[PDB]
């Protein structure tokens, strides 16, 4: 698949809103997924005692989580396509170290799009989520190949 220039001008000029506050978005966004998917907690070790979300909303240790997760995830948008290397590392420890299934990569991708259209409804219209959504099912489509040559689900 691939984005149009304008596709990727309407995915950086809303991620240029989130960088002005990686940290708060961070939050909302695993926050989100915790909440919506419950299940996908069990999966960190550090985070799977949290009860409530207030719990969530001190821990320091997810709002830390969440800027690691901005932070890559920002870096693989603005190579605009041009990603393999960024995603190499982090597909193998998904698949191999953290055993992190497709599935919950649409999880948080939806728990992105839903922050994205709270926070910045003047950024984030249909068009430019159509293309925020293009450019995160092209992450996954990837991220998916080459989870398959690393011998996991595929
Ligand atoms: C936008 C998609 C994602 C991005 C860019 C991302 C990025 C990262 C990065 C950069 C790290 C630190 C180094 C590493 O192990 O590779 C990490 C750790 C981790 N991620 Fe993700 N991640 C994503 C999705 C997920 C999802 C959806 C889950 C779970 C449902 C998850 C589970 C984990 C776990 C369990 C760790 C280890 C945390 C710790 O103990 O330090 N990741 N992720």
């Amino acid at each position: 698949m691939v984005l149009s220039e304008g596709e990727w001008q309407l995915v950086l000029h809303v991620w240029a809103k989130v960088e002005a506050d990686v940290a708060g978005h961070g939050q909302d966004i695993l926050i989100r997924l915790f909440k919506s998917h419950p299940e996908t907690l069990e999966k960190f070790d550090r985070f799977k005692h949290l009860k409530t979300e207030a719990e969530m909303k001190a821990s320091e240790d997810l709002k830390k989580g969440g800027v690691t997760v901005l932070t890559a995830l920002g870096a693989i948008l603005k190579k605009k396509g041009h990603h393999e290397a960024e995603l190499k590392p982090l597909a193998q420890s998904h698949a191999t170290k953290h055993k992190i299934p497709i599935k919950y990569l649409e999880f948080i991708s939806e728990a992105i799009i839903h922050v994205l259209h709270s926070r910045h409804p003047g950024n984030f219209g249909a068009d430019a989520q159509g293309a925020m959504n293009k450019a995160l099912e092209l992450f996954r489509k990837d991220i998916a190949a080459k989870y398959k040559e690393l011998g996991y689900q595929g």
